[PDB]
C-alpha cells in the first residue's frame, strides 16, 4: 500500500503536481521498477522523491489515482520515452496516474534519510542502485513522517 517514487523536480515536482491535479506517470523503464507500479493499487499512497536535483529527498505525498495500464508514451515517438520494440498488442512498459496529497514544508534530504538506521533496507539509501520505483513498509513510512516531525 505504500511506495516511493523517484522524479527530477523539474520534470515533474511535488508542487506542479499540486497544481495540475491529477497526472499521468510515464517514462519507467526499468523492469523491477515497472513491476513495483503493477502491484500499486488505487488509493496507495508514496513519496514523491525529488531526484537529479540540488535539493535531493523526499518533497511530499502523492496517492495513486489509476492502477497499472499500458505506458502510451512507449507507442508514442514524440515522446522522449518512446520504445521502438513496443507495439499496441506488446507494450512491454506501464504506467499509473497520480494526485496530490502533500507538500512537505521543508525536504526532507537524502542525508537526513540515510542516516535514518531504520530505512537500512529501503533501496534508496542502498549504494548503487538505480531503482525509481520501490515499496515502502509501514514501519518505514512511520519513520519517515516522524522526520517530518
Amino acid at each position: 500500500a505504500y511506495w516511493l517514487m523517484k522524479s527530477e523536480p523539474d520534470e515533474l515536482s511535488i508542487e506542479a503536481l499540486a497544481r495540475l491535479g491529477e497526472a499521468r506517470w510515464d517514462g519507467v523503464r526499468n523492469y523491477q521498477a515497472r513491476n513495483f507500479l503493477r502491484a500499486m493499487s488505487v488509493g496507495d499512497e508514496f513519496f514523491f522523491y525529488h531526484s537529479s536535483c540540488p535539493q535531493p529527498g523526499i518533497a511530499g505525498i502523492a496517492r495513486i489515482t489509476r492502477a497499472a495500464y499500458p505506458d502510451p508514451t512507449a507507442l508514442d515517438p514524440e515522446s522522449h520515452y518512446h520504445d521502438a520494440k513496443a507495439t499496441t498488442d506488446k507494450n512491454p512498459w506501464s504506467a499509473v496516474d497520480v494526485a496530490h496529497v502533500q507538500t512537505f514544508p521543508r525536504v526532507l534530504e537524502l542525508g537526513r534519510l540515510k542516516q535514518q538506521a531504520g530505512l537500512v533496507e529501503l533501496p534508496l539509501v542502498q549504494k548503487g542502485s538505480r531503482l525509481s520505483v520501490m515499496p515502502v513498509t509501514p514501519e518505514q513510512w512511520a519513520v519517515i513522517v516522524a522526520l517530518r516531525l
